[PDB]
């Protein structure tokens, strides 16, 4: 081996994201005949996504994952893509990523922050688990709902009427287990592999945020690779992404049966009241960004 790359991710070994990172790594080695290798640093051992993104900018890490909307911390308009109920499905996030708006964000990521977006995959639609059944939006009143350190998720919790509790991902299981919080929200593969179902007796299909999953490489690293090495990474990303998105789609169907068998009570609230409750988020965001951006993205 001669060219050694490093990838970091928050998700643990055993997660869909890790499984796909291992595919990346295996395909990079296979297609390069062992000349290239990808080392893997899971479980947020390097920090959270925000920290790993900075490490990519500095060249201390080569590859990491990030949602398009997470770019909003550095490129404010991108946040709109993570506001609850804006993105309808994966095909919609693909239209956004490929649109002139998406291209403009991707160019800014490369120019300012040394991030080259190679693809974006489907990471699932977030759902809300809890220690009591949630059948209507009114049931969110008083719910101590853990959220990531992300304003969109915090706003979902706030406008649903819950009491948002930001917390890093690695601390969630213990907080649920001890009832320090009453619930969390994440896609179903995550709810499975993090074992949150072991400590959450209810799951509500709020369908509130569609998460993509960009594969970012340091632009400096990319430019230093040969054309052959670039082709290897492009093909590895294509192979891994096809498998990732398909696995998430399959799991979103198959996991319902599994969670029921494990004793989880699954509820399906009417979502029209949830969508209505989120409208002030869009008005505020449009006011801050200076245009009707949420509506323009929703119509892309
Ligand atoms: C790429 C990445 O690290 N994604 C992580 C996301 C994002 O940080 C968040 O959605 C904001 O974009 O948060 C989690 O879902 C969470 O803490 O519940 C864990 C997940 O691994």
């Amino acid at each position: 081996m001669e060219t050694i790359l490093k990838m970091g991710l928050q998700a643990n070994v055993g997660s869909v994201e890790y499984d796909s990172a291992k595919i990346l790594s295996d395909k990079i080695s296979e297609l390069s005949d062992g000349e290239m290798k990808l080392l893997l640093y899971p479980g947020a051992q390097l920090g959270d996504d925000r920290a790993m993104l900075q490490q990519l900018s500095m060249g201390d890490l080569d590859i990491t994952f990030a949602e398009f909307g997470r770019m909003g911390l550095w490129i404010p308009r991108a946040e709109a893509v993570m506001l609850p109920y804006v993105v309808k499905n994966y095909a919609h996030i693909q239209r956004i990523f490929n649109s002139k708006f998406g291209q403009g964000v991707r160019e800014e990521m490369l120019t300012n922050f040394n991030w080259r977006a190679l693809d974006t995959w489907y990471n699932g639609t977030r759902q809300t688990s809890s220690n009591r059944p949630l059948n209507t939006i009114s049931d969110f009143e008083g719910l101590k709902l853990r959220v990531p350190n992300a304003k969109a998720n915090l706003a979902f919790a706030k406008y649903a009427g819950a009491s948002p509790t930001p917390m890093v991902f690695s601390e969630v299981y213990l907080a649920l287990q001890t009832n320090a919080v009453d619930g969390q929200e994440n896609p179903l593969p995550t709810f499975n592999t993090m074992k949150f179902y072991e400590v959450q007796p209810n799951l509500a299909m709020t369908n509130h945020i569609v998460n993509d999953q960009m594969v970012l490489i340091s632009e400096d690293r990319w430019q230093s690779l040969s054309k052959d090495q670039q082709a290897t990474i492009t093909e590895a990303v294509s192979v891994a992404g096809k498998r990732h998105t398909n696995f998430v789609n399959n799991q979103e169907k198959e996991l319902i049966t599994f969670f029921k068998a494990e004793g989880v009570n699954i509820t399906y609230p009417d979502l029209a009241p949830f969508r209505e409750a989120m409208l002030p988020i869009y008005k505020d965001f449009d006011k801050k960004i200076g245009k009707q951006l949420v509506e323009e993205l929703s119509d892309i």
